[PDB]
């Protein structure tokens, strides 16, 4: 299709898609000399995405940059194993999403999720301590001059999770907006919800984004770049997406449902576009805490 671009390699003219369409790393040209780095990926993807890198960036001591949306195993798993090999590089991210780093148990659950997407006999690089990464906390509403013509605004964006914010490049009309609008429908063309802290932290981040001025460009977390309508009604119809789901939720309650005949059902329906980087059961169980989290905020008694 024309209005999602979804292929590795190049997609704008300071822009290009590193690795896997569906959790990709994305390069931004900062300059002649700079580049910026956002999304941090799956461990398993480290080769992978440096080749790729490096098929871009002669020099990579010339990556300044890592801009992180959230803490997920999916969106911060790259750090470890490639910030050895980016020697200037500083990670751009949230105070929430900093702490997560800096506790064991946090650090546990990311490397257990991601040692399970290494294919068999796979090893991973050496990497920097959680703890020692090169990060810099930022806030939100702060301004990241990142080169001559690139100026990103941080915006918190929490619900899909506690710590996540979007980063808007309003020169080009283009957010990174990571998984706070869902999970695009690749066959269908909508959104999926993926509330998994909060249902009215969620709804309230998508409004306040829909205020932006008109996107073109809109980069979420997962399956590359869309455009045209896709990006100028994204936050608009992320928010109506996951009401259509709290009244789909309520209609099968009042029906005498357990939350588990429409997890599975999600699952079934849903679970295959991320079955190669969300591995076994995390899927139908992140269906099933989405509900629980809808169902104690819309749920009448
Ligand atoms: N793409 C997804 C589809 C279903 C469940 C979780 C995800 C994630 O993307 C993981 C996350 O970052 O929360
Ligand atoms: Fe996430
Ligand atoms: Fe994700």
């Amino acid at each position: 299709h024309m209005l999602r671009l979804s292929a590795p390699g190049q997609l704008d003219d300071d822009l290009c898609l590193l690795g896997d369409v569906q959790v990709p790393v994305f390069l931004l040209r900062l300059g002649e000399a700079s580049w910026a780095l956002v999304e941090g990926g799956i461990s398993r993807d480290a080769e992978l995405v440096w080749a790729d890198l490096c098929r871009w960036v002669a020099d990579p001591s010339q990556v300044h940059y890592w801009l992180i949306t959230h803490k997920h195993y999916d969106h911060c798993g790259l750090l470890p194993y490639l910030c050895p090999r980016l020697p200037n590089v500083q990670v751009l991210a949230s105070e929430r999403t900093c702490q997560a780093w800096k506790s064991e148990s946090a650090v546990r659950v990311v490397e257990r999720l991601n040692r399970q997407l290494l294919r068999a006999e796979q090893r991973l690089p050496e990497a920097c301590a959680w703890d020692a990464l090169p990060v810099r906390a930022v806030a939100d509403g702060e301004w990241l001059e990142l080169g001559p013509r690139h100026r990103l605004q941080v915006i918190e964006a929490h619900g899909h999770s506690d710590d996540h914010v979007v980063f808007y490049d309003v020169r080009r009309r283009r957010l990174f907006c990571g998984d706070a609008l869902g999970e695009f429908d690749e066959a269908e063309g909508v959104w999926r919800p993926l509330v998994f802290d909060d249902m009215e932290a969620y709804l309230e981040s998508l409004e306040r984004l829909q205020r932006l001025p008109t996107l073109l460009q809109l980069i979420p977390g997962h399956g590359g770049l869309l455009r045209g309508r896709l990006a100028a009604d994204g936050a608009e119809s992320a928010y109506t997406e996951c009401l259509r789901l709290c009244r789909r939720l309520l209609w099968r309650q009042s029906m005498g449902e357990s939350l588990d005949e429409l997890s599975e059902e999600l699952h079934r329906a849903w679970g295959g576009q991320s079955v190669d980087f969300l591995p076994g059961e995390l899927h139908l169980g992140s269906m099933r805490r989405m509900l629980e989290i809808l169902s104690r905020q819309a749920l009448p008694l």
